[PDB]
């Protein structure tokens, strides 16, 4: 029984980088969106899109995911990141706010998501998922208009 599939919504949380928004999604060449790292029941990975003007995609452990509603999640997502961070400067990243471009990229990702969210599946896997030109990643050409 999977909690997720192709076109749901996720919040992943990468060591080093604050909760991102994504989506699920099938991976253009493995052409599987979930996986069980080393064939165990507790490690399973899903394929994720990385919302922002900059596209990555990545297999993340569903461990590290949350179903993603919109941005007010995001404060609660923090705190409890840093209740279980090992040192205090660690809890300080964490709940201090992003900058720079990775702040921008950030904000971009939360206007495509929650546009992506206002959407049903179908809608939302026709307009966001990333178009793939051989071993080239594209953003969709109106999500790039979009964005700039
Ligand atoms: C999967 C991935 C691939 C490559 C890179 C990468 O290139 N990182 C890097 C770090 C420092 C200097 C130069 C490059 C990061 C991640 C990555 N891992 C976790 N998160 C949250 C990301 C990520 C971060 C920002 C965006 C993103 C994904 O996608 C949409 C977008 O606009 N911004």
């Amino acid at each position: 029984l999977l909690k997720y599939n192709v076109g749901d919504l996720v919040w992943s949380k990468v060591s080093g980088y604050p909760w991102w928004p994504c989506m699920v999604s099938a991976d253009p060449l493995l052409h599987s969106y979930t996986k069980l790292k080393g064939q165990k029941k507790s490690a399973r990975q899903y394929h994720v899109q990385f919302f922002g003007d900059a596209p990555e995609r990545a297999w993340i452990f569903e461990k590290s995911l949350v179903a993603f509603e919109g941005e007010g999640q995001f404060e609660k997502l923090c705190q409890e990141s840093a209740k279980q961070a090992p040192t205090k400067a660690e809890k300080i990243k964490l709940l201090k706010p992003i900058s720079g471009k990775l702040r921008a990229q950030w904000e971009m990702g939360i206007v495509q998501a929650e546009e992506a969210a206002s959407m049903s599946v179908e809608e939302r896997k026709a307009k966001f998922t990333f178009l793939y030109v051989g071993d080239q990643l594209h953003l969709n050409p109106q999500v790039a208009k979009e964005a700039g």
